[PDB]
This record gives structure tokens, C-alpha cells and sequence, in this order.
């Protein structure tokens, strides 16, 4: 636990290691013909000191739950990440030369198919948020001794998501977290705004609550000392470096970002760098203290059935909070995150019952998603984050990268559609189905009553990938019995007869408007089938087609969402070309406006009267 | 012009005005049954001083180009915005009571159907970026004397987009910009992280380069004085306020965000506030100096036809930069913005030729979009912002709000799809068609060669709404004659014969793969029709169906995009139910990986061999 103050031999070995890391970064990117060697070279001493002096980890078990965590937020320096894991003996040295090949897993940016990578990076400014999740988990959930280190670029610090993470770490006193800023003066296409004004970086980090240390980022001794001292708050090591450090004629120059060295130049430069290496002997990693606890990864089952009764009124946003609090008694791994909307999403119910597992993320949706991704790494927790569904559009790049990170997180977005009424369109989610359907690992739950909501929470907890649950503001009636069985990809026919003339597909508020339309139409001797998809992705194609073939081939979809990328388009894409099938589509055709929920459902053509009129037009 | 130091009577009139604004905010939200009176009341002295001492504007012409700008970033305080414009005499006082009604345009959050609103707010943290665009336009494009004032909440300051804007304003020395921070201690569901630690707010603003003044936010005199001194930096007025100020029993209390007062309570409170008002006499607005220049509104035309030659190879990303620079020579209204990717998007070509109209936005996509929106307000410029298409997912909420703002901005996203090759999925746009198609005011151009790209740039410049141009990395052949006419919503058949067996729809790289598949299939005596959509939204439904009817009803769509929300789903939704029509869909089915462009097109089943295989299977 004491700092091991290095002797001159250890320091020289760390210098030798940094220069081996430079050589490998050049060799690999020259072999591939693409990549970012100058972005690797500015970080070589940082990487050497982190992996061969400061960090504690099992070199043959990178995912080990007791290990210190390292997050390469500037993911385009991937070649030097691969180099340190070869230096540590986990990766074969020859495999480094296969960088970016389709036959290799040493891809252009780090990805979790690599045992030594927890989260994919490559979209800049997201790594510190994931690191914050890891550090929060280590400090407050695992209560373990591992530390979390996150390496960022200086151009990267222009992303606002970075400063959300900065503020989060000081709010939650993440003294097990270290951010290393590679201040190499240059971005991709020009100098970074602050260049080498190290004092301004220090002032910005200190103002956001971090202990900020300016170092020479090419001095292994200064780095050892800065990493070695006792942290009392999150610590920023602000490293003055030169891009392309060690590449004569390229160091500190523009026009070299993302440019590999040609073969002839690489050979010449590598010879120069090799001439600076005093010994070929490698430093061994040091293993960690093994005090992370065991976690139960068994299937998660609710402690009881839903306790609703058919006919009761409840909004699915309220049923979400009730179900999430219940799920917290079913599993110690459930955590909840919310962005200052807990009284609107009803995640406050979970907070009241399991306060130690609720994370207030404040008005910072991008960081909230990144925190959840970090908390889910190494399967330590099962996160549920919530806000208005409209404000998950603020975090789309984090959600996109979460799928590239093969992350298992759960997202519940409330206040979907025009049915929220008077707040108007800034608060109305009308594109969230399009957004989440386009996320490749996603399961999109759209529960239509309190029972389906509780069942969706339970299923989501046990489902891999990006799970989205779309909840609603109107109080609608319970239509399912408490022992109704639900499955991902299985729809429900909630009204049927042998004389059905259309299959009407609705969800949430428009399922209840479709049931109301069915009652109106029965007064004119017109029966319609009503189908509740339950999951919009994956869609129950078979039940939709079987239903349509029983209703003259006619499908009518109605949704509180824009036309593009929603339920209607999913249904059309599923059935196109099937003989005799037709699909009519009712949705929201433009930016809405303020009014009462029923007034807006009418104005935008997705209420019971619009459904009934569409049905009549189909019959004639 | 000299500061007019107000006498005690002017100060009392400002207090009277602030209290009238309180009363109206309460009356309107109690009448509506919803809204945020406590969020209005903390800002009442700020609003009174801004509109009736500091700002200069035409009270009867809120959109006038010489006016100072006000941006209500904390948009849920809309009732007090409406109240000031009634106090200034633009809005009928009686209409305030119709807040949030479907019969009114005084909607729950501000929207540009209101003459006094430039940008919609309601999604927190976006107003300051729009204000930065307005102030940049005022200082460097209009070169006018108007100033820009932006009111933010304190919970709102947790959004990273705010700090991107803070940094932008100090980089570009926006000394015509003032941010007012309503530090009323409380957010929606808890105190804001910093509560009333005014010194930490000051340190954060100063560290980001702003002149920061702490004031008593309920002192009209301190506010007059703080607003009355211009600076050489953007200026942050950090106002210590109490939420619900002036509402006895509610001031400084939790559990009141977004809660209207019940009628009995509102009547009692209003009588208390009215007893503090010394005179009914209203202050008059003071008009501005009229030095904003005229701006032309005419159609913008390229100075000449494209000058490519059929058979030449150019990537559409390079054609974009060439076309944008060319268009810059025809109209001085064109401005370009980029997020440190100008050497990759080729917006660097525009920077080289028109440096005064290029805005480097650094690695901050959310702010870049907001800057563009701000620059486009009052039609002052025609902005084109660019980055990798994948990183526009970082700005989806800003793009969403831009459509609610009825903004005319142009966005070009490069590096779409797996065809970028070795960088891997973090850089691959595979959901951008889904995202932009879901934006209700959007036109989505997907040019397949350099000619189409230049035509798309010209069309986009003259098209209202959110225009997206998807560009690509591969260097594909010019296929169109320079004099080919292009229109929004009109596709092109680029290969046909009388014996065509399938209509293959591709775009960008998959159009060229389709053309290569056609050559492979001709060896097998199989002709295919090949169709280039040009715009994905709106889709040329008629040409698609006419083509399909000439090819035995068979359509095959192939796209470098995920399955959901892209070209295939757009086509399927357009043609579903049409007799005899079938649609086969080839797209990317999961998160990709690194490899050569051609290897990834093959791996993910969208190359010439996958297309030919699908055609051979259809014909059987
Ligand atoms: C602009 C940019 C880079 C420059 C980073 O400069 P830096 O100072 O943070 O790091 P180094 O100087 O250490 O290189 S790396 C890069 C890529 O596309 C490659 O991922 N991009 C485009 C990019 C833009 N926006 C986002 C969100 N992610 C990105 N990866
Ligand atoms: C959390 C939140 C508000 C609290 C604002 O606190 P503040 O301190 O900035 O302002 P005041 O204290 O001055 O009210 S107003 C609000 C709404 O949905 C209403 O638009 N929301 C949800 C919200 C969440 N995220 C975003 C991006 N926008 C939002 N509007
Ligand atoms: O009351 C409902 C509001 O929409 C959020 O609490
Ligand atoms: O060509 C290399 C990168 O893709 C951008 O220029
Ligand atoms: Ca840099
Ligand atoms: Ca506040």
C-alpha cells in the first residue's frame, strides 16, 4: 500500500518501456497503412508508468474483478494499448503487426472483444464517464481497493460530456479516480484551443473540484510521483507532452494526425528510438489486492406477481417506478440512475426503498448513460437509468457506443408522445422508437399498462443488450391479469372475433385509443382485432401476419410517434410483399404544440375517432 | 452610449415591473393548471431590468434585425417571457391567461411561432449555444451593435453543452454576449449540486474565460449596474436568487418545481404582491441603433455546372468540400462550421478560400449545431456544418430542437457506413439515416458521386428545414453527366433494359456495388435495373414503383446502414400493399469491426457478390 519510490534502474526501465511502446505503435500502424502513431507517442511514458509501476492487475486475466481499471478515452491511441498488453505478456508480440486486419481482433479502436477492454471508445469524450461509473462502483458498491485511470486527449476536452464527468466525480468524491490529460498541444486539424497553457487547464480542473497536478508528461519520475501520492479527491494529472514525441522531424508538428509513417521512414525512426533503449529486460506487472466481493449473477425474478386489478387506472411511468423498486428486492445488483427527473419518471420510488443503489446524475443525460455503462462492466451491476424519453436523444452517441461496447444497460424514457399535453414538443418523445430501433443490440419494450410495465422491467433485467422501456403519462386502465406471461418478441391480441375486419396495432396510449375505437365501431356492427406488440423490436411478425390474414389482410398501425422509424415502419418492413396484406399508418406528421392530451391526440390524428374513421375508410 | 444611472423612482418602477411579472406568471399558470411559477419568480428582477433598462429593441417588431437578442435558455420560465412582452405592449395582457391552451400560441415552452422567439427551448442547456451563434453573427458577420443576453437556470448548468458554449465564447471573444445565471439553489427534484456556493460558480466561469460578477439577483440596482458595464470578454452575471421569490411559504422550498398555485392560494399571494407595487405606470422599451446590414434573400446558384468527367474517381466527401467552396464564391451568406474534422470532411477547402466565413467549432458537436441554429436565426446566414456522420448522433437533441425551432441549417456528415474500413465501428455512421429521417423538417440527401454531391449542396442551400447530406470515403466513379438535372424527391435510374429481372436500389457505395453486380450478372444473362434515390427523404415513390412494375414487381434495396429506419425501411413503408410488389432488403445486421472497405462490404453482405447472390435467389 505504501508508495514504492523507484530507483534509477527502475526509472530507466520505464523509459526503455516507453520507447518500446513507441516502436510498436509505429510498427503496427506502418504495417496496417493507417492509424495514429503520433497520438500514441505523446502518451508513451504515461502508458509505461501506469502499466509497469502504478497500476495493479493480473497480467494473464485482464477482466479480473480485483484489477485496477484503465480507460483509453482517446481510443485512437489503441496501438499503444495493444503494445502494453503485449509488454505485460498477455498478447503475443507478433499479433501487434496484424492491427486493423479483418483476421485480427486488434481493431482500429478498442472494443470489448478484447479481454483487456471494458468499453469501446473512439467517439471522443465518453471514456471519463465510463471511468466514473467504474470508480463509483469500486468505491460504493464493490467497496474494493481497485483504482480507475482514464487517459484523455486535449482536443477531446472540448466535449461537454467530459465536464459532466468532471463534475460528477467531485460531487461523489471519487478519490479512487485519476484522469490523465495528454496535453500534446494539437488536435486533428489544428492546435487544441488552449495549446500548452497548462495553467488554464489547471484552473479549469480545480474549479470543477479536482486535485490538479501539472507534470512533464515525458518524465517517468514526475509521473511516478504524481500517480504515487495519496488521493483525497479525484485527481487530474495534467501532462505537458509533444505529439509525435520521439519521432525526429514529426514531434510537435501539424499535418500528422492519423498519418502513419511510410515504411522507409519507419525503419529509420525505429532505429533511432531503439538506440535509446538501454536494456531489453521487461518490467513485470504487479498483481492486485483481491478484495472485490462475489456477485450473484443468477436469473432475476420478481418477489411476487404484479398486484394490479383489471380496470384500475395507472400511468406506465408510475408502474415503472413501482416495478423497479420491487425488482430491487429481487436482486442486489439492480441500481437506478436518473437525471433530476425522479419525481416525473417515478424512479424516486426506488430511491426511497433502496437509496444506497440510486445515483442522482443531475441534468446531464450523456454522462448518466456513460455512468451506467461503466457500472455494468465486468457484470458488477444491472443498471436502470431514466429521464424523459425525449432527453435520451441528448445521449444518442453514448447509447450508440454502448452497443459497440456490448453493454448490458437498461433505459426507461417517460413522457412519450403528444399525450403528455401542455408542456409541448420540447418534452415530447416522438423519435425515440426510431433512435432505439437503430441501435443494433436493442430490445424496445413499449408497455401498454401497469402489468406489462412490471413484466417489461423483469424481462429487461434478464435481457442482454440495450434495453429501452417507453413509458407514458396518461393514466390508462389495466387490461392484463397479473399472471399474464410476457416474452421478448411476443405480442398480445387483446381483442378479437371471427368477424374482425381490420387488425389495429397500437401501443401505450394508442392501444387504449384503439380499444375505445373498437367500442365505438361495435355500435355500427364493425369488429376490429386489436394487437399490443409489447416489444417493438423484435416484432412478433408471425402473430401480426396471422392476425392480418384473419382480418381480410388489413393492418392499421397507430402510434404516438413520428412516421419514420416507428411502429408503422417496423410493421411495414416486416410484412411487405406478403400476398394480400395491406398496411395503413396513423402517426404524428409534424412538430406538435401545447394542449390537453386528448386535444393533441385528436389534432394529430391518433385518437379513437381517427382510428375509427381510418377503419371505416378501409372497409369502403 | 453612456450608462443612465437610474434614480430611485426608476428603480422602484423596475421593482414594480418585476412584481407585475410575478403576478402574471402566477395568474397564467394557475389558469392553465400547469407550469412553473416558482421558476419564473426567481427571474423576475432579472427580466424587468433586461427588458426595461438594459436591452434595446423595437417593442412592436421583436424580430427586427437591429434588436438586442434575448434567449430564455431555461424555457420552462416561458410565462414570464410572455409577461414581459405584454408589459412591453406587444402582447395583449388578456392573452396571458390562455397559457398552454390549444387555442393559444402561448405554449408551454417558447417556440418560433411567437414573433419574440428565435429558437425553441425546453431541452435544457441549449440556449447559450444558440446565443453564441447570434453573438458571433453580430460581431463578425453583421458587424452590428446589438448585444445578446441568455438566461440560464442553475440545474441547467450541469449540461455539458453549456460549457462547450462557455469555452466557445471565450475563444471567439464574444464581448457582446452576456449569460445570466439564475442561481436559485434548486433544480426539479433536489437542490442543484452547488446550491448557493456563489464562489464556485464564479471560479468555474472565470476558469472558462468569462468575466464573472456575483450579484443579488433580487436587487434591481445591482442588476442595472452589472448589466450597464461592457467588457472585453463574455460576461457572466451570477445572480443569487430564491426559487419562488415573493411567494410566502413557497420561496426557497423544495417540492414546488413545476407546481402551480391552487386558485385560493394564488388569490391570496397575488394580493400580497400587489400591495408592494407603488405605481401602475409602465416603463417603455428603448429602441436600438439600426446598423445591421441588409441581407439578400435570393436563390443561391452555383457559378457554373459541375466540372467532373464521367469515369473519374472522387469520394463524395471531397466533392462536398469542393462544392461548398464553389458555392461560397456565389453568395456571401454561406458559412461553414466544422468540429476539428475539416481535413476529413474537406470543409478545409472552404476555409482556405473563404476563411472569414469558416467557424472552427473544435470537438464539440452539440455546440456546433447550436451555433449554426443561432447563425441562421433571422435568416442572417446560410450555415453548413460538418463532421463524421457518426458524431452527429452526439448532437441529436440539438437537431431535434432545431426542427422545433423551425431552423434552416445544413448538415453534412462524412464517413458513412462500413465502407470507411479500418477505423472500425466507432467512426461508422450506420444509424444517421434513421436519425435524420425522424426529424420532421428534414431533407436527406445521399449523393452517389461527385456530380450528385455538388447538386445536393446547391439544392440544400435553397431548401428550408434540416438538410442532411450523407457523404462517403470510397473514391467511386463519376457516373452522371455534368448537365444532369437533380431535384429533391427525384430518383435516377442509372441502368436499365427491357429484360430487367429486379430493380436494385442502392446509394453511395452500394450503388456502385450494384453496378458491379450488374456486370457480374450479365455474364449469366441476367439484367437488373439500378436505381439511385438521390434523396432518401422525400422518396421518389413513383419512380420506384414504375421501375418495380418493369422488373416483375421485384425490388432489392442494399444500403451501408443498419436495417432500421434506413433506405430499405423507407422503401418498404412506401410500397407496402401494392399488388405484385416484393422487397428484399440487404443492410448491416450488427455492430461491425475493422478491415479493408471491400472486406467489410463482403462481411456484412452488401457488396457486389452479396447483391448478385440475392438477385439469383429472387429469380428462382
Ligand atoms: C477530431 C478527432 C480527433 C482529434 C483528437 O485530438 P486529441 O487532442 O484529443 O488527441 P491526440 O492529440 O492525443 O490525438 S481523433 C478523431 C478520430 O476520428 C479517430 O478516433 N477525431 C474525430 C472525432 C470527432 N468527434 C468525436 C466525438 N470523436 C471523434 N473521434
Ligand atoms: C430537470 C428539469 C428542470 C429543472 C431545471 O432546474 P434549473 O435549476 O435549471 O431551473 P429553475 O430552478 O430556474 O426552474 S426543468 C425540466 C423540465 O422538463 C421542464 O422544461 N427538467 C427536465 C429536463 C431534463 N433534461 C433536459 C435536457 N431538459 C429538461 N427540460
Ligand atoms: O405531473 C406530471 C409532470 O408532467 C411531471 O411530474
Ligand atoms: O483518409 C483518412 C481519414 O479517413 C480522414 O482523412
Ligand atoms: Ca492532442
Ligand atoms: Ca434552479
Amino acid at each position: 500500500e505504501s508508495y514504492h519510490k523507484p530507483d534509477q534502474q527502475k526509472l530507466q526501465a520505464l523509459k526503455d518501456t516507453a520507447n518500446r511502446l513507441r516502436i510498436s505503435s509505429i510498427q503496427a500502424t506502418t504495417a496496417a497503412g493507417s492509424g495514429h502513431p503520433t497520438s500514441c507517442c505523446s502518451a508513451a511514458e504515461i502508458m509505461a508508468v501506469l502499466f509497469f509501476h502504478t497500476m495493479r492487475y493480473k497480467s494473464q486475466d485482464p477482466r479480473n474483478p480485483h484489477n485496477d481499471r484503465f480507460v483509453l478515452s482517446k481510443g485512437h491511441a489503441a496501438p499503444i494499448l495493444y503494445a502494453v498488453w503485449a509488454e505485460a505478456g498477455f498478447l503475443a508480440e507478433a499479433e501487434l503487426l496484424n492491427l486493423r486486419k479483418i483476421s485480427s481482433d486488434l481493431d482500429g479502436h478498442p472494443v470489448p472483444k478484447q479481454a483487456f477492454t471494458d468499453v469501446a471508445t473512439g467517439s471522443l469524450g465518453q471514456g471519463l464517464g465510463a471511468a466514473c461509473g467504474m470508480a463509483y462502483t469500486g468505491k460504493y458498491f464493490d467497496k474494493a481497493s481497485y483504482r480507475v485511470y482514464c487517459l484523455l486527449g486535449d482536443g477531446e476536452l472540448s466535449e461537454g460530456s467530459v465536464w459532466e464527468a468532471m463534475a460528477f466525480a467531485s460531487i461523489y468524491k471519487l478519490d479512487n479516480l485519476v484522469a490523465i490529460l495528454d496535453i500534446n498541444r494539437l488536435g486533428q486539424s489544428d492546435p487544441a484551443p488552449l495549446q500548452h497553457q497548462m495553467d488554464i487547464y489547471q484552473k479549469r480542473c480545480e474549479a470543477f473540484g479536482w486535485h490538479a497536478i501539472i507534470v512533464d508528461g515525458h518524465s517517468v519520475e514526475e509521473l511516478c510521483k504524481a500517480f504515487g501520492q495519496a488521493k483525497h479527491q479525484p485527481t487530474a494529472i495534467i501532462a505537458k507532452t509533444f505529439k509525435g514525441r520521439g519521432i525526429t522531424g514529426v514531434e510537435d508538428k501539424e499535418s500528422w494526425h492519423g498519418k502513419p509513417l511510410p515504411k522507409n521512414m519507419a525503419e529509420q525512426i525505429i532505429q533511432e528510438i531503439y538506440s535509446q533503449i538501454q536494456s531489453k529486460k521487461k518490467i513485470l506487472a504487479t498483481p492486485p489486492q483481491e478484495d472485490a466481493p462475489s456477485v450473484d449473477i443468477a436469473n432475476i425474478r420478481m418477489p411476487s406477481l404484479p398486484s394490479y386489478k383489471v380496470g384500475d387506472k395507472i400511468a406506465t411511468r408510475k408502474a415503472y417506478g413501482q416495478a423497479l423498486a420491487k425488482l430491487g428486492h429481487a436482486s442486489d445488483r439492480i441500481i437506478a440512475l436518473d437525471g433530476d427527473t425522479k419525481n416525473s419518471t417515478f424512479s424516486e420510488i426506488f430511491k426511497k426503498e433502496h437509496p444506497d443503489r440510486f445515483i442522482e446524475c443531475y441534468i446531464a443525460e450523456q454522462n448518466m448513460v456513460s455512468i451506467a455503462v461503466g457500472c455494468a462492466t465486468r457484470n458488477r451491476t444491472v443498471p436502470f437509468c431514466s429521464t424523459f424519453a425525449a432527453f435520451f436523444t441528448r445521449a444518442f452517441d453514448q447509447i450508440r457506443m454502448a452497443a459497440i461496447s456490448e453493454s448490458n444497460i437498461n433505459l426507461c424514457g417517460s413522457h412519450c408522445g403528444v399525450s403528455i399535453g401542455e408542456d409541448g414538443p420540447s418534452q415530447m418523445a416522438l423519435e425515440d422508437l426510431a433512435m432505439f430501433r437503430s441501435v443494433p443490440t436493442s430490445t424496445v419494450f413499449y408497455p401498454s399498462d401497469g402489468v406489462a410495465t412490471e413484466k417489461a422491467v423483469e424481462l429487461a433485467a434478464n435481457t442482454k443488450g440495450i434495453c429501452f422501456i417507453r413509458t407514458s403519462r396518461p393514466e390508462n386502465a389495466i387490461i392484463y391479469n397479473n399472471n399474464e406471461d410476457f416474452q421478448v418478441g411476443q405480442a398480445k391480441v387483446v381483442l378479437k372475433s371471427k368477424d374482425d375486419q381490420v387488425t389495429v396495432i397500437g401501443a401505450g396510449v394508442t392501444l387504449h385509443e384503439a380499444l375505445a375505437a373498437a367500442e365505438l365501431l361495435k355500435k355500427e356492427k364493425i369488429n376490429i382485432r386489436v394487437l399490443d406488440p409489447f416489444t417493438i423490436k423484435p416484432l412478433d411478425r408471425k402473430l401480426i401476419l396471422d392476425s392480418a390474414r384473419a382480418t381480410k389482410g388489413r393492418i392499421l398501425t397507430v402510434e404516438d410517434h413520428y412516421y419514420e422509424g416507428g411502429i408503422g415502419e417496423a410493421v411495414s418492413s416486416a410484412v411487405v410483399g406478403e400476398p394480400g396484406i395491406t398496411v395503413t399508418h396513423l402517426a404524428v406528421n409534424r412538430v406538435p404544440r401545447s394542449g390537453k392530451p386528448a386535444e393533441l391526440l385528436k389534432m394529430f390524428g391518433i385518437d379513437r375517432d381517427a382510428i375509427a374513421q381510418a377503419v371505416r375508410g378501409l372497409i369502403t
